[PDB]
């Protein structure tokens, strides 16, 4: 599977996917911000995982400061959405996406990393 | 020994305990902002330890905000700097300080709590 930068071209896809994410996410624990304008922040994030010509799967993350009155501010960032079709998992696509995120963030030198995908942190 | 928020009567103290904080660091590991303003911050922490009528320990914190382009702030903290007399340590000084600085911390609502003294966060 490719692994790329999301696209305005792939929003129709996205929709779907976010909304099969979410609906499996109602369905174990029973008990925002538009995934286009999300796509068109400049500290926002978004790569997806093409296998043929079909996206399997996409990640979503998002940079930011932890401000203070004493310190300048320490970049972070944030990993919130990550979903994988029920036919594509098992297949290491979730690596490659975790990995391609980490690159642009250790690039862009983040301190501390919180993962919101399914509690943990780096 | 008597653990209470600081004041600008402590300032005077606070300098030298300070300097000693420090003098220790570059003996160890040989390789800011103003105490007074730090105290005058409202979104700053001094607590320290009184045993008969001077000050053998004190700690230091500050609440801070992680920032986003597309989530509400979060509420967190750090604790910068935590020194306690040399005769005074090995008595659970420093636990009655840590102690009172989360009670404050818990009862903000702080999300997450990095640790400066001395790497490790909770």
């Amino acid at each position: 599977p490719v692994i790329r930068r999301a696209k305005e071209i792939d929003l129709y896809c996205l929709n779907s996917l976010m909304y099969k994410l979410h609906d499996e996410h109602h369905q174990q624990c029973p008990d925002e911000k538009s995934i286009a304008r999300y796509l068109d922040d400049p500290e926002c994030m978004v790569y997806v995982a093409e296998m043929d010509d079909v996206i399997i799967g996409f990640i979503t993350g998002h940079f930011c400061e932890l401000i203070s009155t004493v310190s300048k501010l320490v970049m972070m960032a944030t990993i919130d959405e990550l979903y994988i079709e029920k036919e594509y998992r098992r297949e290491g696509v979730a690596e490659q996406l975790m990995m391609r995120i980490e690159q642009e963030l250790k690039d862009y030198g983040v301190k501390e990393i919180f993962v919101e995908v399914w509690n943990k942190g780096a």
